[PDB]
């Protein structure tokens, strides 16, 4: 099925929230595929926000996501990426409806916990970015309560 | 007070999701009246959805529902059939909202894990269905601390 | 698979547990065969307290189980019977230990929420004696993430 | 940064969801720069729904908040006062949402839980009212990790 | 009823630990008759800390608990002394049992979170000590459904 | 400080555990300083657990080792090694206390979800064998709140 790539940005690792989060993703039914630590090189970074390179707040954001460790994750299942951004919430956590990951625990913009792809041509670029193919998971088994 | 019907269906009961739904109506302060597990009859079934009968689709419910435990019980409280919907979600749970009970645990139509009567009408007719009179509480006494 | 009876009292019904009460042991991997809520009658007190009855408190004991709702359900597993009993705690909820039933919502020995059966032999009598053999799961599957 | 009052009302404190309220508010990142438990007096009550004393069912309210135990605090950070509104529903319980404070614990409007101050300028008003500023945190130290 | 004094430490209160300890007591039965947030005084800390002022590592002490916000409270239920030590754990909360509090959150001596009254005869002083009378319950209202 | 090393084994991925477990180990305080998802290789398995090999039931521990993916990840504190094991509990299950995870969670020996190293020397060989040195992070900060 569908996959989505999600990271859970510095201030998520260090405000020890990285198995609330995937708790919430395991109990909804999707499935994962892909998880690691690591601590992102410059250039993976570069590449990670591509689409922002011509504005002057590119460095910010390149700047943050490399001064710490960030766990990055794959999840499968039938419409993961909308659903998983249904998930986290909107931009602004202030804004974010209780329920949702940035609204019950997030803030600040610049301090917003995670965040998961936009659409399933983004998921495809940056999962393939984030991690090679021995990685992850061929053969996916879910629960057969979940699907008809 | 006013009362709905619920059943928490086989997929539910199989993922182990029965008291973690009962305690949320719990601590929403509506009161159990009514409690069982049973493996529903073909024809409590096809009673059940009657609705439906004229639809090509309406074997499938049928069989569904009669392939395992469900529970089932009543509520009582102030309007407790809206409430209870709202708290549900949506009929896709792709769709529901988090905090909801489909939009936490569910992801597929034909996997929705509960249902609950969707009118005043819709309860007193299910409500007679699967539960008979002596089953159900006649004396309620609710938290004093609930209503005014 | 082994069995055990347990009964929620009207002080746990009343206090709003019993949602939590069931997804503990639902969590544990123990699978749900019996369940409902009712208001027992005097001769079904008399004969589940029937091994106390030569002693003074007997009608304490009676009066207060018939006093109000109690949901009863029967659990089976591998070992569910001394299992479901650690899980409770002891006697005394004061003592009882943090994580457990009694050790985290008790406080007096009278109204002590829950209670299960002492031995194999007593599951067996008073699983008969509460429910029909109609009202029981025959064919139990339980995931085979829990047995070997 | 910004503040709000926050009252968690009589119904509440009985009901024993003090902990479980400000749990939410820490998880948020909004940090405690009051807190006291106290029974209201009633100068104080009628001072505190003053803009109210007009109207017919001004005495209901000042009879209500007084007949017991009332937990006032206040929280500090950004947007902190419209935040809180968001976390705790809308004036019916009913019709606040699954997540949200009412939308979970709460089934009537007299009966609504918690309050919070709806604007910043009542916000100043209700907290010089019930807190002394000796009472009241000068230097607050939140989580770098919160704040960009 | 009995009575036991507890104070979460600045450690404590930082790591936004106050509701979820506040909760754990809630659940438990006991009642909340004190509680305020307070920066306690050189004075206040070395009465509190009295027993111990002839050793060398008075003065650590001390300095600890006056470097931020403490949350005071007092609780009342039957044998609420024991019981809330219980609680709490042991000493060293790496040896302290899952379930606990500091088992749960805690990994060093000198920052164990929370501490309770080690006697009845000590929370009567404490108690005095941190709270003038106008600050406490006389009045206590419990659940009928905790005692016999 | 001190590390070990925890596998959370293919029965706990399937059930779904895996956030929850991260989840216990982060609120007490340990840091993440290793974390994967993997299919473990035959003679990774063999390696793992070595000092069996000259037992009947070496090949029932690597079959199934390797019939599904593991969570991998090591953690760093004060006393982490006997503290984790503590968390987890004892070999079955079964006897396992309510708050720890195999107390919570688990119901066979042969299913009993995760394990931990059972010293630092184990600790030691382990993480070397699971994980490639630039795949744990060097620098770590804890909480000032956490230590002495
Ligand atoms: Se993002
Ligand atoms: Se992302
Ligand atoms: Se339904
Ligand atoms: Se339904
Ligand atoms: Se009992
Ligand atoms: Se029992
Ligand atoms: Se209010
Ligand atoms: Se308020
Ligand atoms: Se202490
Ligand atoms: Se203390
Ligand atoms: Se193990
Ligand atoms: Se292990």
């Amino acid at each position: 099925k569908e996959r989505t790539f999600l990271a859970v940005k510095p201030d998520g690792v260090a405000r020890g929230l990285v198995g609330e989060i995937i708790a919430r993703y395991e109990k909804k039914g999707f499935v994962l595929v892909g998880l690691k630590q690591l601590v992102p090189t410059k250039d993976l970074a570069e590449s990670h926000y591509a689409e922002h390179k011509e504005r002057p707040f590119f460095g910010g954001l390149v700047s943050f996501i490399t001064s710490g460790p960030v766990v990055a994750m794959v999840f499968e299942g039938k419409g993961v990426v909308a659903s998983a951004r249904l998930m986290i919430g909107v931009t602004n956590p202030l804004a974010s409806a209780p329920g949702s990951i940035r609204g019950d625990f997030g803030v600040d913009v610049g301090r917003n916990i995670i965040x998961g792809s936009d659409s399933v041509e983004s998921a495809n670029r940056e999962i393939a970015l984030w991690f090679k193919p021995e990685e992850l998971l061929t053969e996916v088994k879910p629960n057969p309560n979940l699907y008809e």
